[PDB]
């Protein structure tokens, strides 16, 4: 009895979870409000949201993540200190213009790369707006068509994987444990190694990342089992398979040996030496283009000029690090290969592998004294 009644509660909470009909006219809606204040900031100001939002894996409240670009953006020169400086013009007028609309707790971080925070007036839906975040919205798309094969399977999945990193702790971004995106990641790679999503083992980008058109086309035409096509209609049916998956996902965790092995959605179970050869080629294409962008903006205006190699050096250093192999945990992002949990701090592995082997030992050796409130019980931290 304790199974299907923690499946009929995982499920349950998943239902509740989900954002009402309409929610996609209210996010059309925050965006439009979003740009209004672009145009006051920014000349041919353009509004993109990504994340949560844009992927589907989102409750109502979840929070939105906005790249602003503008007329004649280029993503290739963010660390040219004089382009950086004309950003942070941009993200201190932005800010200023938020607030007059009616933004609350608006907050600008000035920095080499400057965000606007703010709660958005109408939603009360945290919102962290930046220039240019292009991986981002690449990112959301992929993860969006990744759901859109039978979205409330991966959704639910997907749900209770972060409802429980949340509750325990697993995802404390603040507390130098794992965010949101790497623990989605984690858990996708499961569902890969089980047949039940493809491999995206040929990107074809400009600088070999996976693009949305390599994730579509391969997703296209993608089988779960026949199984799932009775899957649609009942929870009790769709939550068997989920609950199987949390299970494969609880012990892969527990044990993945990530001494040696990388979790990626492009090569399942890469080596850490392997994709460091990986971000190795992806930067020399990456330091190629942007010394030819920013020898193009000098050329379009001079007195930015000449060239500052200390300047340029200091920017393909931060690509650098971004994409560590040698962290505790590497995570990779499909789009341009950064390690995602890069941050989670040494001294925090002995929290998250422990928090594994309890989800583990509760939903496979303990199955038959199963209670969501115990599971998904919130730590007293």
């Amino acid at each position: 009895v304790a199974k299907r009644e923690f499946i009929r509660g995982m499920m349950a909470h998943y239902r509740a979870s989900l954002p009402p009909p309409e929610h996609s006219v209210v996010i059309h809606e925050l965006q439009k409000r979003v740009l209004d204040i672009g145009m006051l900031a920014v000349n041919k100001a353009h509004v993109e949201l990504f994340g949560s939002h844009v992927s589907g894996f989102c409750t109502p409240h979840s929070d939105a993540d906005i790249s602003l670009t503008y007329r004649n953006f280029s993503p290739w020169l963010q660390g040219m200190e004089r382009v950086d400086e004309q950003n942070n013009k941009r993200m201190t007028r932005f800010g200023k213009e938020a607030s007059a609309m009616g933004m609350e707790d608006v907050r600008y971080i000035r920095a080499r790369i400057p965000v606007v925070q703010f709660t958005d007036g109408v939603t009360g839906i945290h919102c962290d707006v930046s220039i240019g975040n292009i991986g981002g919205v690449e990112n959301s798309k992929i993860l969006c068509a990744i759901r859109q094969v039978f979205p409330d399977f991966y959704g639910a999945y997907i749900h209770l994987v972060k409802a429980w990193g949340k509750a325990r702790e697993v995802i404390a971004p603040e507390r130098s444990t794992f965010n949101s995106f790497t623990v989605t990641t984690m858990a996708l790679m499961v569902l890969q190694e089980l047949g039940l999503l493809p491999v995206f083992s040929k990107p074809t980008g400009e600088f070999g990342e996976l693009t949305v058109a390599d994730a579509e086309m391969l997703l296209q035409e993608f089988k779960l089992p026949p199984i799932y096509d009775s899957l649609h209609d009942d929870d009790e049916k769709l939550g068997e398979a989920v609950f199987f998956c949390l299970q494969r996902f609880a012990e892969y965790y527990a044990k993945y040996d990530f001494s040696a092995g990388t979790v990626s959605l492009i090569h399942p179970r890469r080596h850490r030496t392997v994709y460091e050869r990986v971000v190795r080629r992806h930067l020399e294409l990456l330091g190629s283009r942007k010394r030819l962008e920013w020898e193009k903006h000098i050329a379009e205006h001079k007195e930015d000029g000449p060239l500052d190699e200390n300047d340029f050096s200091a920017s393909m250093q931060n690509e650098t690090t971004q994409r560590p192999s040698n962290s505790p945990y590497v995570v990779e992002d499909f789009v341009n290969y950064v390690n995602c949990g890069r941050r989670v701090q040494a001294s925090r592995v002995r929290h998250i592998q422990q928090e594994f082997n309890r989800l583990r030992e509760m939903l496979i050796d303990k199955e038959s004294e199963l209670k969501f409130d115990e599971v998904f019980r919130e730590s007293d931290t």
